[PDB]
């Protein structure tokens, strides 16, 4: 059939942007998918279901451990065990450090690190029992280098890469792998608001002078979830048009 | 006597009544800096530790503040400003550890490690930067770990927090790059702390020295400990004029851990 | 799902081990492939047959990659036989284990020349056509030893680090084009070379016991306590050559069982 | 006598100008005896020796083609004869050539690899036995930001400097249980005659001869501090790595780059 046929994937933060694109590519590769995050919502789900797999949606606030638990238990009831966990936070706040609001710092750290930790903690026992798993953490180039005015985001994304390494090491002798994807600039509403002058925005950071697409990030997730990635453990797949190469 | 390289600079070291932080405070004072020490709560030992650091002829204070409470961080900075003057060197060091597999890692310990090892550094840096910018000079020295560059089993929260602290260091350095303020991180490997010394003595009596060798062999190719004095020496180097253009980087003091 | 149908690939050092696994996976994905080795072999045919089992056009060409004129001959042979080179896999596959003090000068030079300068020459020779056509993939087979050091592998670590540096520059010089350049960084792969290393360890330390020696050899560096396979390296190559990788540029795909994560 | 490197004997390759001269001067300031080195004898040699000798230590100068292993060995033997055992070896080799990969001349590629990488291997190989016998040593390899990241039109140099960092790690690991350390320093753009030459070439080709404009563009592209690193700062990093506080710094990079690799 298809490379991920039968596999059950959960994508946190899959309502729009990168998370939705990852969900689409996973379903396109054959995975059943749970979208976390209402007529428009039904339209979005139908679009994911166009790839012929079982699609579900859930509305867990990823900052509340009880609701993350409910997301996992919902998936187990509906589709069976969570085999592919994609930790995708999807929030940003741009500010110099001196005026960076404390609550925005806390929110970015909470949703990138602590939420990924709680979801992973809840999913690992089943994956160990079943002898297989994929934890795919959606980091950023900002998890490998710094950028001005993105202190909380760079700290959170660096942290998520560190977490990734530890989870991979603790599972290295199993059928479970944990890795991170590090996208450069992807065309999203936030990036559109910051910005013709697309070229100046890209030229500063992204030598390809073009955007990464949500499809390309999804393709990286599919690769990490494939059998050819069985021995890819604790690493980054950077999809960034050359950002980190310079 | 003669002026030393950091003479006249006021430094604040968090978590500096013992271990690595105390070693850093000692070396900064030896290099001529005034120093404010810090811990979570007042202890009977504060006077003796203050006088140990003050043996090198600089002004030394101690201020107890829970670094997880932004208001107490602010109080530490304001206390330093009132007692000694503007904070010119900030060393973010207070940190805790908890070893556990990810599946059973307690939620409260995860939160504490993130709060102290990463978010407290953010608060203190935010509070010190405006004065540094006004004066045109500063040093922010973040005490990370090898665990901020690589992973280790059963240290998920610590590796996440220390990686995050390195990311933060990069951003602060970039936002200040055209000024006389630098921000950098030091990344120690296994350091011979009093706690580590106790553990080694206990293991060497019970099962044996060779205890040291077994503990270090996995991770630290030198098969020897880093000392708190060496970490302090790295802080003095970053604080010195020769490091005016070292920005956003790591000084790894780890006996070869990250090299392999 | 033959994502490389229509594309012509050249894999250097591809009659054994990792190069052969990469060539096999490229052909399976639909690429026409040119195999290469230093000197021709009577068994070449059999090896070629295996690759051609996947139904693409397969050729073989013997070129000493340390001789620029022979690298040029390989590229011109491919252009005449199959068409323009679209996927270049630079794969050297040589090793010498020794402490620095006694490391032979000739072995140092040979490791630098084949790992690094040969990839430079082949890339030089392939880029004009790929710029003219507007598409290309240059895939450099580095190592974990291009990201970290290991004892007694000074030349190999230097060469593999240098190959990663070269990868970044090529990627930056082509970033606005349809040409990408990236590196794959394998850990320990079970290949005859690594088996020789293990045999040396077994004789020196374990009474010749290859099972004990293999476990000690893997546990030193590779947390998975298992080998990476040549098929896995080839899968990474197919991923880099695919359209999902159009914006993967100047980076490393590390396939190492956790080696660099710790 | 009270300076941190007093009595240590240091060899700095490529040290009659630029970064290497700055390193030699700072080592001497720190109390080290220093051997200077360049490709061929120059009428300016005595004035440079005087510059380094201003700090009251012993200084020598030896001309040696660092691509010739026999001349590297002669440099080491000369030092042993004149000053004593080589205790600090600074492998410094700034040779650069800027070209796109497609037109990069093969002989320039070969030269950059030979000098920026293979010469360091030979010199290290020749110095390690004495350092092992004495139980102390420093091997300080002058890499670059270009050993950690790439830059356009610097394929050979980026490859050579990345290789030198890899070499550094291996040497440090093979000596990790001894008093010998090996580390690399990674400068960004440093204010030196060679870098000014590179900026001038760009100024003529793209900025109408305007050195100010070319310098601003050069720095803005890569170096967030928008200022040069100085040879004195690179030398200060060498003194730090050579000092007792660096006894457990092994196989790492000290990056002095105004923020280049941080972004």
């Amino acid at each position: 059939k298809r490379v991920l046929s039968g596999r059950v994937a959960v994508v946190t933060g899959s309502r729009k942007g990168i998370g939705l694109g990852i969900a689409m590519r996973l379903a396109m590769a054959g995975a059943d998918v749970v979208l976390n995050g209402s007529p428009e919502d039904s339209a979005i789900v139908e679009k994911v279901a166009a790839y012929g797999t079982r699609v579900r949606c859930f509305a867990a606030n990823m900052k509340d451990r009880a609701q993350v638990e409910a997301l996992i238990k919902f998936t187990e009831k509906e589709l069976g065990a969570v085999e592919i966990l994609v930790n995708n936070a999807g929030i940003q706040h741009v500010s110099p450090v001196e005026t960076f609001p404390s609550d925005k710092w806390d929110e970015i750290i909470a949703l990138n690190l602590t939420s990924a930790f709680h979801a992973t903690q809840l999913c690992l026992p089943s994956m160990r029992q079943r002898g297989w798993g994929r934890i795919i953490n959606i980091a950023s180039v900002q998890g490998l280098v710094g950028s001005m005015n993105k202190s909380a985001y760079c700290a959170a994304k660096h942290g998520l890469i560190g977490f990734t390494k530890v989870v991979a090491l603790e599972t290295a002798t199993t059928g479970i792998t944990c890795n991170a994807i590090c996208p450069g600039y992807v065309y999203t509403p936030l990036v559109e608001e910051q910005i013709a002058a697309t070229q100046a925005f890209l030229c500063e950071k992204q030598p390809a002078k073009a955007f990464v697409t949500v499809e390309q990030v999804g393709d990286a997730a599919v690769f990490l979830a494939s059998p050819g990635a069985d021995m890819i453990r604790g690493t980054t797949i950077t999809v960034d048009g050359g950002w980190v190469a310079q």
